[PDB]
């Protein structure tokens, strides 16, 4: 199976390339990690086994959902630092995700109700509506467009989030850029509509993820930071007029800030709604595929070239012991949705069983 055979991503020597794709469960209560984060990924940790955390806030103004952890506070440092020793006792490798939602959020979610932030002033439609604390879904706000200055200061927070999580101890981060959120909201020309010099053209268009990247780079090395994208997911009223230029567009800069470090990314994160293959192939480096797969799918994926890493979200849910399932052939059990994005520390989070 070879999805069991070794890679080496980087400096981290995996046993194994199925991979905990990150998902936001909303058990951090007050944006703090919870104990109950400890057991749900040690569970589903395994020896030399990949995974990613849940989107991650960056700063106060970062979340759109609720109960969502941060790791922007020393508090949350130390909280995190318990979950990360646990999943590290069963030899796992662990990275945060870093995630601003730009647009997608509420004033509930913001410091004295405040607007939210975004490449622009035009706010999601009413196609979509935010999950509200209380269960109900609500109304996007219009966001608040931000200068340069701003879009530096956002930068920062990127950069000493990074270096958060490494204090936390942490292998290494992911930038979340994908899924119509901060960063998808700079790349999609379905959104930016910006007039200086982040706006317009593909390349100004990449200038916001490509200054992300590099600064993470630089604080922690580029070995231990991970770049998740989504050209072609339109999530959020966030679509491009050619996802495959884009993506082609920030493989590229990636590409380009690798020279110029003289290190690689620890990989590139493609989740799907051939364009996969194209932008694996133009990538230097380790790929993961997520979106969609199964066992089969993951197998094929890893034996045709396709991935070197294969991500599963929603059947990580139900399944804590995955990595044991698919290499036994085992069936998988069902996820219930109702409980993905549910406070209670066991139910629908930690009380699906083990084979
Ligand atoms: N933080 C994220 O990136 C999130 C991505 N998500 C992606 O949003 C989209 C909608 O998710 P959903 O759980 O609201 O319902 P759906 O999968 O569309 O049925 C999906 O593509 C999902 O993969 C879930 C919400 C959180
Ligand atoms: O213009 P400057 O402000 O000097 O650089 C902007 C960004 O591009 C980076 N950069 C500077 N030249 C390059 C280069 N040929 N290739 C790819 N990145 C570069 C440069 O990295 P360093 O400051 O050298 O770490 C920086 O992150
Ligand atoms: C409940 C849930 C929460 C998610 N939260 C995130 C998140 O925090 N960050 C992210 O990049 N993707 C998130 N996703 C997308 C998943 O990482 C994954 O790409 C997606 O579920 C498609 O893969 P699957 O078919 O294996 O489930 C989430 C998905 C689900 C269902």
């Amino acid at each position: 199976n070879p999805l069991f055979s070794p890679y080496k991503m980087g400096k981290f020597n995996l046993s194994h390339r199925v991979v905990l794709a990150p998902m936001t469960r909303c058990r951090a209560l007050n944006n703090i990690p919870q104990a109950a984060l400890g057991e749900y990924y040690e569970q589903r940790a395994t020896a030399g086994g990949f995974l990613i955390t849940e989107g991650t806030m960056i700063s106060p103004t970062s979340a759109g959902f609720p109960h969502v952890p941060g790791i922007f506070t020393k508090e949350q440092v130390r909280e995190w630092k318990k979950i990360v020793d646990v999943v590290h006792a069963k030899g796992a490798v662990i990275f945060c995700q870093l995630w601003h939602v730009g647009r997608a959020s509420h004033e509930v979610y913001q410091p004295a109700g405040a607007a939210p932030i975004s490449s622009t002033e035009k706010p999601i439609s009413n196609r979509w509506r935010i999950l509200m604390p209380d269960g109900t879904h609500g109304i996007y706000p219009k966001p608040r467009a931000i200068g340069t200055y701003e879009i530096s200061q956002v930068v920062e927070d990127y950069r000493r989030s990074a270096l958060n999580a490494i204090e936390a101890g942490f292998d290494g981060i992911e930038i979340h850029g994908a899924h119509g959120y901060l960063i998808d909201q700079f790349l999609k020309d379905g959104i930016n509509d910006r007039t200086d010099e982040y706006g317009g053209s593909l390349a100004n268009r990449c200038k916001f993820i490509t200054q992300v990247v590099q600064a993470v780079v630089s604080a922690i090395g580029a070995d231990r930071v991970g770049v998740r994208v989504s050209p072609a997911i339109d999530h959020l009223d966030a679509m491009d007029s050619n996802p495959l230029s884009l993506g082609l567009a920030v493989v590229e800069r990636l590409n380009k800030i690798q020279l110029h470090s003289g290190s690689k990314l620890a990989y590139l994160h493609v989740t799907q709604p051939r364009l996969m293959r194209t932008l694996r192939n133009a990538y230097q480096g380790t790929f993961i595929c997520s979106g969609g797969y199964t066992r089969e799918l993951g197998i094929e994926a890893v034996a045709q070239g396709d991935a070197d890493l294969v991500s599963y979200g929603r059947l990580f849910i139900s399944n804590p012991d995955l990595v044991m399932r698919i290499k036994l052939n085992a069936p998988l059990n069902k996820y219930n949705r109702k409980t993905f994005y549910t406070q209670d520390p066991v139910v629908g989070y930690t009380d699906y069983p083990f084979l």
